């Protein structure tokens, strides 16, 4: 944590430099080009012609505002090049960029707005034609400028210190030497108007690369880069020309061009078309009008990088840039020369523009907009939460069961942790939201408790039902109540955050089915609702201790100064790497957020100490205002974050202190979209218990089915009218004419004779098809079965034979038939179906159970099948159509949207690897030899094992195919080698402390309290190091075989001991001569301020002495004296 912003604005919100400014735009800059004068002392003489345009093209309001936007991007990245920890240069001061403080930035900025302001024409250097130096006369009249304008408005005693302030920054502006670097100040001017001045200078390559040759120095290689990138935005922002920047010659030249120094004019000559190697090759530089002679050749652009050195140093080498024409800002310069407020807001918005674009090509692009398709494990757990709002008598008061199978609090918990409650809710309707009234009903009783423990636990039905319960409300009504009980934060709001995100701690199971119940309906209710215009700031408030505070901080630190939009090359895999590992966005929670656009009335009613600002330039949050806006106030708005939207830090201001004296801070945060921050899913988690419900039910319909099995005993029956027909067969001829005419015609009941044509029917047809039926029904061979009921005797022959008998054997015969023919469907349609779908759920393959549906018969069929029970036809025709009803929807959108981006993961999954593969080179390195090396290396190994991780989640979501294992080699690989440091460290530090022990032991021949003092510090340091290492080795060796061997260590510690046992000797006899030698209250004065020194630095080495025989009676010697001291006192001082 740096002692200053990571942030500088003071052009968007100081009001004296902007006042400075349109004072010096008002004057002196928006005016044409008057020339110089042709004598100094002779007005009279009159100006000789502007040597240019009169215009102020170059050197207008443009200008000004460029270089001071660029002096304070200097300060920004010096301050993060800082915290990086990468070091900076020096001043001759011995002054860094990074530690001029905000007050000496508002003086360098308004003494910069004075440093052009000069000029009359654009002459420039020493005239041959006059012998004089525009230069130094233009900036003598901006010196006199800024005297004037600090001397007018009364400056001093408001910025200005005092006089000399106000000279030395005249002494800057005047520039008599060109002192480039004296003090930070001076570079902070120079170097700014050089960086401006790069664009007239040409060739344009080699200007460039000077020009950042000269800026690494002072603020770092990537300062370098994003100083560079920022001025080429302003250029385009403001409206300037900029010459093309191609420094291999790709656009087909006969020549790159003639190598040259813009600001010197060196040139490298080569003698006869010997190409060199390396830029130390090259001869010492010939001047501008050097001429070239014979075969001799100028060195080109092309040759100069095609040099390996120059393209190793210097990352400029490949790189080409956009000319400006091609974009063509052109001429709105002239137009933005009229107000300072057009480009002050231009200068701004690019500005911002590069700190939001740096992040957003850091991450992955927004392939599309759209919300995703839900996964089919939110489908199963939105049917499930439906089923639950279906009834409440399911629910129990420690679990909850639902169609024959329980629930556990895990169940609910890890579905709100793991699932998306936005989708989930959306499929949801509004029938359920009448069932939340319904259930609100039946759990009347229930507790609840907030997350103040000293709040009373109120009944959340009864609550609801009198408070929150419109009377008579339409649907809408209760959505908007719902929202409106959202509102009340203080009893149930702050129960519902802390168990959505695990921060809860001891709530029940009623407690957490409600938060996961409500959630998802809630979050329905705000989609449902309305359409408001969003406003583009939102407020949160937080409450929390300093502790915690501290830590948010750095980690918004760190990522604030990693991110950066660099120029040559690209460092998007860094900022990748430190925002996954750092983001605390995670603690913005899932739920829904109550945010205001209203600073105030968070400091003034709440006085929270720690607030978040939410921008949207994109419009991913969705804002929404409460509900019912006749109660609720305006400014008081809910959002909800999707897992694919991440906030990311840009600010960190330190506002002011609340009303107990505790610091506020304001942080600042933009909502980036991308597919990399959609989590990993565990797909299938939720899906189990909802198959295990539909096998259920399936299994019930099945146990239906064996009841109607047991029902009719199909086969006996059969035998039974087989062996009535075979006995009819059986009976005497009934040879009577009119006995033939009654039996065939009329409705004879009394077939206890058989006549000849009624014998002969029988026995011709019945016999064969009863017997046959019987042999299949042994057999169960049922195709058998239809071919014998397509022999079945016609209606008509029973129609020709009308006895009451006959009649009656042709009822049994239809009742058997129907019985056949529902034995038939249902052996070979259900039974075989239930089978299958059982087995597809037991799969849980939607495609088996979906072809199990279609070999189900028809409901019309079963109806047709008389002979089926009306309640075994509606129960399989209800689990026929719960069945499509809820595999259809489960069959949707199996699969989940794809990180299609290859390259980009690849990229940077290679560049990551090859940065960890550095680090930890660079641990294997480390050789500790103290404390607090080895906790420097124990932290190292953790954070590079959290970037290890961080691997192991790439390479992870890098795998493509279902079908291959995920690879871990390598990072196991590098994991290994860090574990075999970590043996190694400890060895390491026990050598060289035993090294640096047997070195302390040679005492000195003559010693003094001093000496003592140190040497014993020296001692008790380490001692400390070998008591942390006895600490490691109890930590480690716990459970070993080996005894816990610590011999060699209190061998250590036996020679420190005696060394202090030697040292306390010699205190010890100096202090009893002391004491002894005591003669008056002067002798006093004189040892027992003495005495008592030593003494308790014997008492220092008396804690660190051990309890020992000898170090115990070195301790009874200390006491005796320190108590024969404290009674010399306490009696013969008085006396």
């Amino acid at each position: 944590a740096p002692k200053h912003s990571l942030d500088s604005k003071l052009l968007e919100n100081d009001d004296d430099v902007l006042d400075t400014i349109k004072y010096v735009h008002k004057e002196y800059l928006g005016k044409p080009y008057p020339g110089p004068l042709k004598n100094p002392k002779a007005p009279e003489e009159g100006r000789l012609p502007p040597n240019e345009g009169p215009d102020r093209g170059p050197h207008g309001l443009a200008h000004t505002v460029r270089t001071m936007a660029c002096a304070e991007v200097m300060i920004e990245e010096a301050r993060k090049a800082q915290l990086r920890g990468e070091t900076l240069g020096k001043a001759k001061n011995g002054q860094t960029l990074a530690d001029v403080t905000p007050e000496e930035l508002k003086k360098i900025l308004i003494a910069q707005a004075f440093f052009v302001v000069g000029r009359d024409d654009e002459r420039s250097g020493y005239d041959d034609v006059h012998k004089r130096n525009f230069y130094a006369e233009y900036h003598e009249k901006s010196e006199q400028a800024f005297r004037k304008y600090v001397e007018d408005n009364k400056l001093i005693g408001k910025i200005f210190k005092d006089q000399k302030e106000v000279d030395f920054y005249a002494a800057i502006i005047l520039d008599k030497n060109h002192e480039w670097d004296a003090t930070p100040a001076h570079i902070l001017i120079n170097q700014g108007h050089m960086v401006d001045l790069m664009r007239t200078k040409a060739p344009a390559e080699v200007a460039l690369e000077r020009t950042y040759n000269t800026l690494k120095g002072t603020v770092g290689s990537k300062g370098a880069e994003v100083v560079l990138k920022a001025h080429r935005d302003f250029f385009f922002a403001t409206g300037a020309v900029v010459p093309l920047v191609n420094p291999e010659a790709i656009d087909d030249p006969s020549r790159g061009g003639p190598y040259e120094n813009p600001y010197s004019g060196e040139k490298f000559v080569i003698v006869d078309d010997k190409v060199p190697a390396s830029k130390k090759d090259l001869p010492k530089a010939v001047n501008r009008d050097y001429k070239l002679k014979d075969n001799e050749r100028f060195l080109t652009i092309k040759e100069y990088y095609a040099f390996p050195d120059v393209q190793q140093t210097y990352p400029g080498y490949k790189t080409r840039l956009e000319a400006s024409s091609y974009y063509f800002p052109t001429p709105f310069a002239g137009e933005c020369e009229q107000n300072p407020a057009k480009c002050l807001g231009a200068i701004q918005k690019a500005r911002s523009k590069l700190q939001t674009d740096a992040i957003k090509n850091g991450f992955q692009s927004s392939s599309e907009k759209e919300r995703r398709q839900p996964n089919m494990d939110e489908i199963a757990a939105a049917r499930i939460i439906q089923q639950i709002m279906a009834n409440p008598d399911c629910i129990h008061d420690d679990h909850v069961l639902i169609n024959g199978q329980k629930l556990e609090e895990k169940f609910f918990r890890d579905l709100l942790a793991k699932c998306d409650m936005a989708v989930v809710g959306s499929l949801l309707n509004d029938t359920d939201i009448k069932n939340i009234d319904t259930l609100m009903r039946h759990e009347k009783n229930t507790e609840f408790h907030s997350t103040d423990p000293k709040a009373v636990p109120v009944k959340i039905g009864d609550a609801w039902e009198n408070r929150i319960r419109t009377k008579g409300g339409d649907v809408t009504q209760m959505k908007h109540d719902l929202i409106f009980l959202m509102q009340n934060d203080a009893w149930y709001f702050s129960r519902v955050n802390a168990i959505a995100q695990n921060r809860d701690k001891g709530s029940n199971f009623k407690e957490v089915l409600f938060t996961t119940l409500m959630t998802p309906l809630t979050n329905k209710s705000l989609i449902d609702t309305s359409h408001v215009p969003a406003p583009k700031k939102l407020y949160r408030g937080l409450n929390l201790p300093q502790e915690f505070t501290n830590k948010l901080i750095n980690q918004s630190n760190a990522i604030i100064a990693n991110t950066e939009n660099t120029l040559f090359t690209d460092l998007s895999a860094e900022a990748f790497k430190q925002i996954k590992l750092n983001d605390f966005s995670q603690m913005s929670g899932k739920t829904c957020a109550s945010t205001t656009k209203n600073m105030k009335l968070l400091t003034d009613i709440w006085g929270s100490n720690v607030i978040f600002e939410m921008l949207d330039p994109d419009g991913l949050l969705h804002p929404k205002q409460v509900g019912t806006h006749m109660a609720g106030s305006e400014d008081e708005f809910s959002v909800y974050l999707p897992e694919d939207v991440a906030l990311v830090p840009t600010k960190v201001t330190l506002e002011g202190k609340t009303d107990t004296g505790e610091d506020r801070y304001i942080f600042t945060l933009v909502a980036v979209k991308s597919p990399d921050f959609i989590p990993r899913h565990e797909s299938g988690y939720a899906v189990e218990p909802f198959m295990k419900m539909q096998k259920e039910k399936v299994t019930q319909a099945l146990d239906a089915i064996e009841k109607d099995k047991d029902s009719y005993n199909i086969d006996e029956q059969l035998k039974s009218l087989r062996t009535e027909m075979v006995r009819q067969a059986k009976l005497p001829l009934r040879e009577g004419v009119f006995d033939r005419l009654s039996h065939r015609l009329s409705l004879e009941t009394s077939d206890n004779k058989i006549s000849p044509e009624r014998r002969d029917f029988l026995n011709q047809h019945v016999i064969p098809v009863l017997q046959e039926c019987h042999i299949a029904l042994r057999a169960n061979d049922m195709d058998m079965m239809q071919k014998a009921l397509a022999k079945f005797p016609t209606d008509k022959q029973w129609s020709a034979f009308k006895s009451g008998e006959a009649v009656r054997a042709k009822a049994q015969m239809d009742v058997l038939k129907q019985q056949i023919e529902k034995k038939i469907m249902l052996q070979t349609q259900i039974i075989p179906a239930l089978t299958e779908c059982g087995e597809a759920l037991d799969k849980q393959n939607v495609t088996e159970a979906l072809q199990a549906l279609n070999k189900l018969p028809a409901e019309k069929e079963i109806g047709k099948v008389k002979t089926i029970g009306q309640e075994l036809r509606g129960q399989i025709v209800g689990v026929k159509q719960e069945l499509t009803g809820n595999l259809e929807p489960l069959q949707r959108a199996t699969t989940t949207p794809i990180v299609q981006d290859a390259e980009k993961i690849k990229v940077r999954y290679e560049t990551l690897l090859t940065d960890v593969t550095k680090r930890v080179t660079d641990f294997e390195k480390i050789k500790p030899a103290n404390l607090d090396g080895y906790n420097k290396a124990i932290a190292d190994l953790n954070n590079i094992q959290q970037e290890l991780n961080l691997l192991r989640n790439e390479k992870i979501r890098m795998h493509t195919d279902k079908d291959k294992a995920v690879d871990f080699s390598d990072i196991e690989a590098l994991d290994k080698r860090l574990q075999d440091v970590q043996s190694k460290l400890p060895t390491q530090l026990l050598e060289q402390t035993s090294k640096d022990v047997a070195k302390l032991a040679k005492m000195p021949e003559k010693i003094t309290f001093n000496d003592i003092k140190s040497m014993t510090s020296k001692m008790n340091n380490y001692l400390e190091t070998l008591e942390l290492i006895r600490n490691d080795r109890i930590k480690k060796h716990a459970g070993s075989t080996d005894p816990l061997d610590m011999s060699d260590l209190d061998g250590l510690k036996g020679q420190l001991q005696t060394y202090n046992q030697s040292m306390a000797d010699i205190l010890l006899r100096a202090a009893k001569s002391s004491l002894d030698k005591i003669k008056d209250p002067a002798t006093f004065e004189k040892e027992s301020p003495y005495i008592k020194q030593c003494f308790d630095h014997l008492a220092e080495l008396e804690k660190t002495l051990d309890d020992s025989d000898k170090g115990r009676k070195q301790k009874e010697d200390f006491t005796a004296y320190k108590s024969a001291l404290m009674d010399k006192q306490e009696k013969a001082y008085p006396e």
